[PDB]
């Protein structure tokens, strides 16, 4: 069994920004998650680019992304060079060969969000069809941390060394960035932040996303999830 | 094949804190590469804990360390130091240096496999006499800052006799510094304070990989005094930030 509780000692690190959002930490120890709010813990949104996440399990999976160090046989690009930079287009062709077909089929393998890629093979990350919850971003970071998706161990070793933003001595953290854009003031974009860290010898998964009109907050969405992390004493 | 270049632009950074040492400096591949030595660049020096990257390899591909994510439990007893003294992951032992947990690795792989996969890999003298436990702490294996270089680039390319999978979890455990530019994966090593006569050695090798290149590197020097070990990363990150690679 696993488990999940709502709490209150993170409520400062959002009201103080005046930042709608939520975030979820799970210890993998004792199979425990926390956030500062269930209901949106729970509730989908479009992932945009931590879709790069799957997106680049599925090209590695299906042959389309060539290797660890080269996308494509930028020409000499790497996958971590590709998921850091925006790459667009990168993202948009790895989709495009990959197909709706197995696109479809790898999403239900992964039990990945409302696995809605209607809008068009190329965008379908960002039409807001595809929508995922911060609870489902922990659980496919989990698997992928376990080597448990549908894929080879070699492609999620590579996706997992490619999202790395992190080291220190103590620790490596992978994590993932996501922006849908302003939108407007009466339906504002999403900002994501999901990941997770090997402490010493416990991990700790993390998903965290926020409403955004205004590009002006988007530093935000590192540093609410940072300061959490660092007062639980995980990184810092 | 590969070619060896001696240039004079890195030695300041040696001068300026009274080092004699070498670094060598290999963009994309093995085939060319610049160093302030070329004597030294080749010569082989006990690797210290830079022996943790093939012992690890060594440890996964005979099946000692289990798995990517073996925990090696501390049974409790007297360390040399307070921070091995916990259970450690494959990255917390090679990231804090805990010589216990790999001696352990290197009594379970035995002489034999130790000494077929050293050959395999091309490490240096190949000599691992003296004591299973510790024939690269204090015995005759020597490795030189070239040789590191080219199995730091086979281990990159998952060129070495060993599988895939095994050399990327150790890629990953040599993950030192991160940024949205690159990845520094590295080792250090120290084999001792020895004598002013006869010096100890300190090393740190590793590779850096950028969105489109990648840099293997390899720095090793005369230290009689831990006080001067900081230079072992400072001399190499000043060069390495004067050639845009970090930083």
């Amino acid at each position: 069994s696993n488990s999940i509780t709502e709490n209150t000692s993170w409520n400062k690190e959002f009201s103080a920004e005046a930042v709608n959002g939520v975030f979820v930490l799970c210890k993998s120890s004792s199979k425990s998650c926390a956030t500062n709010d269930l209901a949106r813990a729970s509730k989908e949104y479009l992932p945009a680019s931590t879709f790069k996440i799957p997106n680049a399990i599925i090209g590695l999976e299906t042959g389309v992304i060539k290797n660890e160090h080269q996308v494509f046989k930028e020409r000499d690009l790497t996958l971590r060079g590709a998921i850091q930079v925006s790459a667009v287009p990168v993202f948009q062709q790895i989709a495009r060969e990959v197909g709706e077909v197995r696109m479809q089929k790898y999403l239900k393998k992964f039990s990945y969000g409302n696995q809605n890629i209607s809008g068009g093979i190329d965008k379908f990350w960002l039409e807001d069809q595809l929508r995922i919850s911060a609870v489902n971003q922990v659980e496919f970071l989990e698997s992928l941390y376990l080597n448990k998706l549908s894929a080879s161990k070699e492609n999620q070793l590579i996706v997992k060394e490619a999202l790395v933003t992190e080291a220190a001595p103590e620790y490596l953290v992978h994590s993932k960035t996501g922006f849908s854009g302003v939108g407007t003031e009466s339906n504002p974009g999403v900002a994501w932040w999901v990941g997770w860290v090997e402490k010493e010898t416990e991990v700790y998964f993390f998903a965290f996303n926020m409403d955004i009109d205004n590009e002006s907050k988007l530093p935000l969405r590192k540093s609410i999830p940072t300061k959490i992390m660092e007062s639980e004493g995980i990184i810092g």
